[PDB]
Order: structure tokens, then sequence, then C-alpha cells
């Protein structure tokens, strides 16, 4: 009646605060909190911190923190426990190097009970922001580290936040309880499982044999058709929330023929999204003209939109040389055919359908897709090495867009820098970037994210396709569903049966 049945392709994870998969960063959020907490506005508020000041020159941040807080075992949260987290997260540091924050900070330190004085190399614009998302800067307390360190595991996964993990069973399940001597509002849920339920439809099975309450997630939830049944279900409460983030093929510019701008032009024009959307995504998602959706922080700039018209891709490609051998659908140039790989993981029916129409689209201009569908390992080994023509990807959402997905294009080991290396202005775009997160001059600030992401636009190194929503399908008891401030949150503490 207060606890709820919902579900998650896998589990949770150990719950360390200060790693990565397999930690699911939804229920990090859920156990484990930030100094201050993002807001839908792009703001924070005061959470663990209940206020702070910086020093003129913007490096040196003072934090004073609530001195009423207690981990859920009892043990005091205090500007000591915080410092010794700042610490184990920074003894692992190359690990955060996609984070930029953890590359400027310098130093933390407890000042009392109740200062905490962080000091960062530079004015570095998105600290507060960076300190409210799910990881790494949460905090875990110390007891609980093993030798002094978390970075080598922990013992039980304790928080501050809303909720406890009580137990977990691999393959099984996970459930929480609600934390009964929580510092702030009380959640209405008292318990909530998650069965760990890997494919989408056995997902929508267990909804509609009532052996879940509640599914929230992004596109891939369940297979879209069976949302919009489900939508049309007086039995079946669903939700669509406004778009969170762009889903988009990355073009790589180091690698023929994708390293050719009139190629990656043309591409651009081949698709046509709309039916792209309505087709495999059953009309439930939004067209994407732009890598970011002109909502997003600093990119509304009027950037020109590829409109679907084959015409056009097909005259782009032939005043670039790419003509059609007598006989064969397929265009060569000095010798060679237009062939471009588009890798996937082959397993996600939707992925695989959209890889599907993307293809076809572009042998209608004269481009020989060939679809590589591996194993999830083989595609994340991939994007971190270069090896793909074209490959699907995603932004990630408030309240990283864009700041922190800019940031980490400069990382060598992710899926934009190898997309984007073949460029002759890719050392410029990453002074950039590092340039603009430590701007104070709002006006140098706006400027160079026109830039940067005027360059990437004009260089044609994404093809956006999508903006795509969070989607809710619930037992229609539990009433409305609110979404988080962060994308990859999800706000339990905030049902209210
Ligand atoms: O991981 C995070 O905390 C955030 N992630 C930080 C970077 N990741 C570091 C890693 O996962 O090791 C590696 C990473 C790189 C490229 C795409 C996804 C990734 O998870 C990005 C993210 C934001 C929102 C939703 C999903 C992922
Ligand atoms: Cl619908
Ligand atoms: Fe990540």
């Amino acid at each position: 009646p207060d606890e709820i049945t919902t579900a998650w392709p896998v589990n949770v994870g150990p719950l360390n605060p200060h790693l990565y998969t397999p930690n699911q960063m939804f229920a990090q959020s859920m156990v484990y909190e930030p100094l201050v907490k993002y807001q839908a506005d792009g703001s924070v508020i005061p959470w663990l911190a209940k206020s702070w000041t910086h020093s003129e020159d913007g490096k040196t941040w003072t934090f004073t923190l609530r001195d009423d807080v207690k981990f859920s075992n009892g043990e005091p949260f205090d500007a000591e426990a915080a410092a010794e987290n700042f610490r184990a997260v920074l003894d692992n540091r190359q690990r955060h190097a996609w984070l930029e924050l953890a590359n400027q900070i310098v130093d933390v330190k407890a000042l009392s009970k109740t200062e905490l004085q962080i000091t960062l190399k530079s004015a570095y614009y998105p600290f507060l922001q960076e300190l409210a998302l799910p990881r790494p800067f949460r905090f875990i307390a110390p007891s609980q580290f093993k030798n002094h360190e978390t970075m080598n595991g922990i013992k039980a996964p304790i928080g501050t936040g809303p909720w406890i993990l009580q137990e977990s069973k691999l393959n099984q399940y996970d459930v929480f309880v609600r934390n009964e001597n929580y510092w702030g509002e009380k959640p209405a849920i008292k318990k909530i499982t998650f069965n760990v339920i890997p494919d989408p439809t056995t997902r929508a099975v267990a909804f509609e044999t009532g052996d879940i309450d509640l599914l929230y997630g992004n596109e891939g939830l369940l297979p879209l058709d069976t949302f919009a049944r489900f939508s049309q279900n007086p039995a079946y409460h669903t939700q669509l929330s406004q778009p969170i983030e762009t889903v988009m093929l990355a073009l790589n510019t180091a690698k023929a023929p994708t390293n050719e701008l009139a190629v990656r032009e043309a591409l651009n024009y081949a698709v046509n999204k709309k039916s792209l959307i309505d087709n495999a995504l059953y009309g439930t998602q939004q067209v994407a003209d732009t890598l970011f959706a002109p909502s997003v922080p600093y990119a509304n700039l009027g950037l020109k939109p590829s409109q679907y018209d084959p015409q056009k891709a097909k005259a782009l490609l032939e005043k670039a040389g790419w003509t059609l051998p007598a006989g064969k659908d397929i265009r060569e140039k000095n010798g060679q055919p237009l062939r471009i790989e588009l890798s996937f993981i082959g397993t996600d029916a939707l992925s695989k359908s959209m890889a599907e129409i993307i293809q076809a689209d572009m042998r209608q201009i004269g481009a020989d897709v060939s679809l590589i569908g591996e194993e999830e390992s083989s595609i994340y080994a991939r994007q971190r090495d270069g090896r793909f023509g074209m490959i699907f990807h995603r932004t990630w959402g408030a309240p990283y867009d864009p700041h922190a997905f800019l940031s980490s294009m400069r990382v060598p080991s992710h899926a934009d820098f190898q997309a984007q290396q073949g460029l002759a202005d890719k050392p410029l775009i990453d002074k950039e970037i590092g340039e603009v997160l430590a701007t104070h001059d709002e006006t140098q600030r706006q400027a160079l994210y026109r830039d940067i992401l005027t360059r990437l636009h004009d260089e044609a190194v994404y093809l956006p396709i999508s903006y795509i929503s969070m989607m809710v399908v619930s037992k229609p008891e539990l009433g409305n569903i609110p979404y988080a401030p962060i994308a990859t949150e999800i706000p339990f503490e905030q049902i209210k049966p």
C-alpha cells in the first residue's frame, strides 16, 4: 500500500558512492546525498551544506555544513566525514578524468566540524553543479571505508539519504526501505522492491500481469507500440515527459569516407527523421536537428537544420566525386565504394530497428551502410578507440548538458573525441572547451559555447536523430509520478499514493 514494486534491467550494484558500473546512478542517488542539490531551473540549493562563500578569485570555497545530519547507521555527518570522502574519491583521481571538477580540486580540508574548505586550480564555473551530480562527490560513512579508502571497495553502503538498501539478491531483486532517521522530509513510500528484468517485453508483461506497480525509464523502458496501447487502457496510467536529451549518430572524421565533410553533410540530409520516429519509435519522440535542443542552456544559436532532402544529399556526393558506376546503386570515388560501418549493440531491438532505417535511407542516396551489431563491451571498446564509421550516441541530460558533455569531448577514451579526431580545428575546440569552463565573463562564456557548438554543427560531426523523453507506466493508485531535475535520478521520495 505504501510499498511499491518496480523493475530495472540489472541489480543496483554494491552502491559504492565513488565508483561506476555495476553501480546504478539512480540507486546511488537514493542512498547518498550531495553538498548542494540541483534544481530544475539550473540553480542549486543548500543541502548537506547550509551555505557557502567563495574568495574573490573564485578559487577557494568554504561551505558551512548542517549540524543535525546522521548517516543511516547513526554516525555523524560533519566536515571531517565530508573531507574524508573527497580524499577517498581523489585517491582514485584518474578514474574521474571525464569530470573536470575531479581535475580542478587542489585541496579539501575540514576547518572545524561545520566548515569545509575546497580549493580549486581555477575559477571553475560549473563547480556547484558538479558537486550536485549523482557521483562521485556524495558521502558514505567513513567507518564503511575499507583500509581508509573506497576505491578498493566499501563495507556497508551507508549514506545520509532518504532510502536504505535492505538487501540485494543477484539477478533477482534489490529492496530499499525508507530511512526512518532521515534529516529531511520523510518519504510517503516505506519499501521499494526492484525486480531485475533485462528484457523490455518481459518488463511490459510483468506490468500487465500486476507483478510490478511502476516502470520508469527512457525510450528503452518497454516496447513503444505497447506503451501507446497502454496509454489508451483505462486500467493503467502512463506519462511521457518533455524531452531530456539527444540521441544521435557520431560520425568518424578520422576514418574514410566519413573523414570527408561533403560525405558527412550528405548523410545529414539523407535521413527522414520524422519517418524514423513514426516507424521505429512509434511516433513517441521529437525530431532533433542540432546536437543540443534549442532549449538547452547556451545552445539557442539559430543553427541551420539539414532537413531531409535526398536530392541535396546526392548533389553533395556527386560534386565530391562520389558517383554511381554503370549498373550499380552504391557510389564509388578513386576506385573505393562509399561504404560506412554503423555499430550498435546487437541485442538492442530498438537500436537495430533504428539502424535498419538509417541503412535503408542512406542506400537511397548511394551509401552502403553495413550494420555491425555486437555485444555491449565490444561497442564500448569501439567508442573508446575510434573503431567505427558511425555509432549511436546520446547526450547526458541535465545538469550535464551542455557543459559536462562538452568537457568530456576532450577525453581521448570517449566516443566524441574519437569522432572529432580528424578535424583540423580539434585542438582549437578543445582549448575553447577548457576556456569556457573557467570563464567568469558571461559574454565570453556565451561566445565560446556558440563557437564550439557552431563548429561541431558546421563540421557535421553528428547526425542528430531525436530528443527523447522519460516515460512512466504505473498502477493508477500511485497517482501522478514526478520527474527529477537530474535526468538520471528517479524521485521516489516524491511519490505519494
Ligand atoms: O558515469 C557517470 O557518473 C556519468 N557518465 C560520465 C561518463 N561515464 C563515466 C563512467 O561511466 O565510467 C563514461 C561514459 C562515456 C560516454 C557515455 C556514457 C558514459 O557513461 C556519463 C553519463 C551521464 C548520464 C547518463 C549516463 C552516463
Ligand atoms: Cl500515446
Ligand atoms: Fe558514465
